[PDB]
């Protein structure tokens, strides 16, 4: 009947949720419930299974709010944001070693997330095969692609797009696509090899280059041509501040595109993608659809249209307030709290690392396991219980394939978590394992993955 | 001085009282150094001054209105990740209320399990896709199950707009488009039947035609369906395009049989952030129900509560549009979207009638809500010629601030030029004023410059 | 060599030092993210279902506090008009407890940071009246006794502070209260005063002093022994005036003789907001009160604080002016509703005995439960608690003290900002808490440390 | 009934009544984003390169131009702060310009509202001192006349309005300015004074008060008419002296009695400010100077303007203190920079022939061209200005005066705000422009409307 906050006639959302609301509310009224049950969302300060952006800086918040309405398709009314997207293009190129171009801007787009950069990177692939084969007179009905442990818009591409996933499964010592199997599964019908550079399961690189020279070496035994697309969801912001000498980009001719998140590593917010082609010819002008606009036509490969230009223009102004030197630094400090981690971690249980947060293996991540038939009173499942009871998030999950049985705990570092922060995750770690210590009836009951895809 | 003018990275600025970088100058290559954060700010925030604001851009359907409630919710949702429904329960909930908010809307048949079937999307343009990729599994399924090839499907419609172009090539479906043409611009009963056949995954009228601003009307189409699948066996269903028109006809027309009241209706999709209201990146689709989404495409994660089941092409990205778009539904609701709609259908129907005093016009759509949606759209009589084209009044309403777009039809009909008023929240009474004022002026001036005649040439942007 | 990611250079830790007094400055806007960032550490309040004090926010509450960082409470020479807003503030809480018009026109009474000083003035207060009543009488003033129920533990620290025996009626299975018989075999010529509690803490159950006072007139008529009270108030002295009016328990009983209550528990009023009123000046030792000079003349003060921002003043003032009686009705019915579909809600359940069940005509919006004595539904109210917190409340589960030491009870405080659909979702997470319990055998029995009980 | 999509309520227009004062109230906040709605169709002239004014921005400037909104510039009394803050800006700009120390501490001047002001107040003074000499010689003073060159409508306004012949040098074919031979021809016994402008509006150049300033010694020598300056430094006044502090124009001459300077140009200050600075006493009569009383004693004002805001001139004085002489010449010398490089690109593309190339030491950072004579590139200057402004630009195109009746110049500003970067993107759109007109030679001739060249 009555709401304490408004001292009136009370307004329910669960009541009728479930249809379209009759009549108007006053519009304050509508904000401050809406605001109020918004307070039931996790900040993610103390989330460490999401490599997405949750630090907050006002410059972003400023530039977010002034850009509300900004339309990044519409080039003609916002020709300003429309520049600003196009020096990110070609910075992300530059940055990954893209050929010049001939007419001096890079062949790439902007993108929500790493999901559309990967679809298009995968129809792109999907469209170079189809014109080799139907060249070479042979059928077409029958795409597979090649990859390891990949994130799930791998799976979704192959489901949406009817291309055989052919996924390299996890075992045990092999928790990745390595060279010799990925050439096992490779065939005519393969439109591409998928290297992912920083699995999301464990932290670790599949490094392209070893990759690359068994693609080299199976088209010189078998006249089979089979191109790369490199998944650069985390890496790509990574690796080239901290560790330039990794040769895992277009400095590879198998390396036709690349993708990457704006909003992991790219410290952007939330909704930022990026997908560069090493050239006109890597992308199919078929995928390209050319609109017209007063100042001649532009061309787009996008699954999306309409959407807001703000996390391009904060992306840019990440890119234009850190250039190198400051990515470099704001990386190498997320590596050192994950070196940190695992440092630390491991003088408390018997446990095997499978990443440690080195930026010569991987992204700033720790994932390790209990050691085999190693039994110290608690499986991690429960640890990570005792952890969500002092707020943090951190999540245990087992691998697939042939590791099925393999419990892993993830930890990821990401911008604003800082040491301190890391010293506190250690204390409420000691205190979980007294815990777990002092109530061994603890053990076995927690049984429940939690959320491992971003 | 004797420092040479290409060994220095230059430059002044008035702005910092400090030697600076000019953004173009490297613009081509990853920045090498820091510089201070307000610094960046400030140059970003300067050059975002050259957008537009869109006030004055009549070509547009989507939200351009500011409502410092919609800021504040967008601005608070920055980092709640739509996808993190563990992390974010309480924007999961609030989108789940949505979809059944929308599928209410659309006369959606009661689900079951209490939830309907349906997701939100980053705009039109997903949901289309989503839509898209379910009619053709179900599609394949039938044909499957029949063991019938389903090598060459064929997707049936009208004058689409383009991310129907997008999904026939993204997903190799053939196209059937059918042409517009003089006296007959849009998919029409008979015109659809030529076009259908076994291989037909579905019909796909366009409520709201993005060129014209007109309805397809789903029920003479939905009548010609039925009789064919009495006289050929052959069962096709329809998924609406109601981009525009989804949140408009609720309203202000609800009449118009145009939704899940029809049965093959099986998928409805539109976009929150045109008539819905919402701010940039929000859509909708809705199923009729969980027959009509094929489980194939639904990918189930786990997480600590169970397992949720999502169906989409994106993955992470903000809440914040879904917020917002809860915060319309709960302070208009369907009284208030129908004056906020009906105000700018008054809007086009002014205008509509007093542009058609000012010139030998013919006009293709009058913001008649029975009609479409509240948008103006004419040519000039065939074979007039009043000493301008459409194009050179294009160009002068844009020397004095307005964007009303000229542009050719598509089909058999590509030698018409149309203008297309768009008329959407915040372009009130007092502006369409302004804009006549702005209309006459530019005739006369066009009157008394005939050497103006011809000279403009380009179509503007028609597509959103 | 340690690097911040946030600000792309060398660390500085809170950590490192921490036990020393920095050396070095470092700039303003890094120490400001710095902490900022570690108060994401802190809860928002808004789920945490144990506490009594307000943690929903209203702009121009915040607006106001902000304008008020500067204003001294105390003094009154330069921030006149914080002081003259407090004096109304004074008046009006005075009226709502039917206080005796005052002969000068100024109700006698003070704000107070909290419940917690006001107690120690009501006190302080009684063992004056007592003291000087004693000494005008010829008499021995070394042992003064203090007489209640299960009180707050301001009374705790008072009684240690100022030298009073505490005796205080322990609670018992079936009178977890102070009943007038056993305050009666308590009282004597030593007892400073009762004080009733009028919302316990524990349970949220009403200590009703209508039929103490009755007990007290016939020991005065019996003895001759004339004992006054205090009433704590602390949270129903917000409560009561607007939803149950018809209640006696204030300043319409003779022998109440000073009345308190917390302005950021039911008052509305943010954090550091109490009050105390007394009857009229008799009910005030004026050896209390010191007066300070100022331009103006001087003012009189009763506090153990001294300097202190005004703001909490201002923004009670602000709950005061826009919601008026009307107003506040309106507000703490919405919570009893809340309380009282909880209770309901929450029975059907488990095995549950209800100790409060948020009737206004009972007590404050809580609802209090234990489970039903034997019945063993496969976990205790701990492990219960344990499965709330992981989906984000504090719902605190502690034992009773006394003769109640066996009952582990479950508290959930209804305060503003909690409305009806965040209880439908706590329903919906107690549901789904049982459904894992049920599933997972193994947790019972497990979790045995009491919450935090006292506010 | 009509509707508003914004409000989901009845229609209210600006337009329907808007000839009679409103009858009714309505709503303060729909009222707010009627008019906020309407404000979005004013340009941001981010892209005028037309103005001199500043419109960059300064989120410090908006906040103290927001804390004093309600500051009154001409009460002493209760703003005694603004009031000092004010006179620093007096010296300041008196020191800036060489200003004779004063014998007292304080320099003679005033803030204004603008040029404008500062114009009739240096010309009434003109005007006094003239008058005062000839009135001494029994000589009519009914036939003032005051000798100029290619001033800005104030001088016009002031003629006008103070019934003073305004003998202004016309423009001519390579001579656009005062020199000294025709400045002379127009002097006689009724010249109040000379008005050079030190940076031309339609130009940009500086007209040089010392060649003139000889001239009149000469003219004292060879006729004892003793004549004397004033200053229209609009423009120039805040440019020189930091980046050509070697152009004696100022009080370093001893003709130049007073000099009026645009404090919303190059100032720097936000609109609504301006500057005129005297000598010292005997430049400024007595009779003009109003005393008025108050507290604290009483102070003179010469004003045109009464009551209004203090902020600008706290603005002014912010822009001095956080830049002094080393961050004005920076800033000043960046607007040089823009317009230099304009100049020399501008030059690539066209037959042109320049009047003003953003040179330092020739006057203010403006480009200012023309068509070589007798050239047909095909368009004309004004059709240029068409095409830009539908790039957003505008890029004012006029005649000349006088004799120069004939000449079509393109004139652009560089203010605050408009960098390198902005001056790269016209370029872009300058090459953009001639490419159309080049494709569509039928454009040529059309567009013949002056654009506004005054401010």
């Amino acid at each position: 009947l009555l709401d304490s906050r408004f001292g009136a006639k009370s307004i329910s959302t669960i009541a009728e949720s479930k249809r379209f609301p009759l009549h108007e509310m006053r519009d304050d009224v509508a904000f401050q419930i809406i605001n109020d049950e918004l307070y039931l969302d996790g900040n993610a300060r103390q989330n460490l299974a999401t490599f997405c952006q949750t630090w907050d800086d006002e410059n972003v918040h400023k530039l977010m709010d002034l850009s509300i309405n900004k339309n990044w398709i519409d080039k003609e009314e916002y020709p300003q944001s429309a520049a600003i997207d196009l020096r990110c293009v070609n910075m992300v190129a530059d940055l990954w070693h893209a050929p010049a171009p001939k007419n001096g801007q890079a062949v790439g787009t902007n993108t929500i997330g790493s999901s559309e950069a990967c679809m298009l990177g995968g129809m792109a692939m999907k469209w170079r095969w189809r014109k080799r084969m139907e060249a070479a007179g042979k059928p077409t009905d029958k795409p597979n692609l090649v990859c390891g442990p990949v994130q799930i818009c791998w799976h979704k591409f192959a489901r949406y797009w009817d291309v055989e996933l052919r996924e390299i499964p996890m075992r045990p010592g092999q928790l990745f696509m390595d060279p010799k199997r990925m050439i096992e599964a490779c065939d005519e019908n393969t439109i591409g090899v998928v290297p992912t550079f920083g699995v999301t399961y464990t932290g670790n690189y599949e490094f392209p280059q070893p990759l690359h020279d068994a693609l080299d070496k199976f088209q010189a035994d078998t006249g089979i041509d089979i191109d790369m697309h490199i998944d650069a969801a985390s890496g790509g912001f990574l690796a080239p501040f901290v560790a330039p000498d990794i040769v895992w980009d277009f400095r590879l001719p198998r390396v036709k595109s690349i993708s990457a998140s704006g909003h992991k590593f790219g410290l952007a917010p939330l909704g930022c993608g990026w997908v560069i082609w090493r050239d006109e010819e890597a992308l199919p002008q078929e995928l390209v659809f050319n609109v017209d606009y007063l100042g001649g036509q532009i061309g787009t490969f996008a699954i999306n249209f309409s959407r807001p230009a703000g996390q391009v223009i904060a992306q840019y102004y990440e890119f234009l307030r850190l250039g190198r030197e400051g990515y470099t630094k704001v990386q190498n400090a997320s590596y050192q709290v994950a070196a940190y981690l695992a440092d630390e971690i491991a003088k408390l249980g018997p446990y095997e690392f499978i990443c440690t947060g080195r930026p010569d293996e991987g992204i700033p991540a720790v994932c390790f396991k209990l050691k085999d038939g190693e039994d110290p009173g608690y499986t991690l499942y429960d640890l990570s219980e005792r952890l969500r009871l002092r707020g943090w998030q951190v999540p245990a999950f087992t691998l697939g394939g042939e590791a099925t049985d393999i419990v892993v705990m993830r930890i990821m570092c990401r911008r604003g978590f800082e040491m301190d922060f890391a010293e506190l995750l250690l204390e409420d770690y000691k205190a979980s394992l007294k815990y777990l210590s002092d109530h061994p009836k603890l053990q076995g009951i927690a049984q429940q993955n939690s959320f491992k895809h971003t």
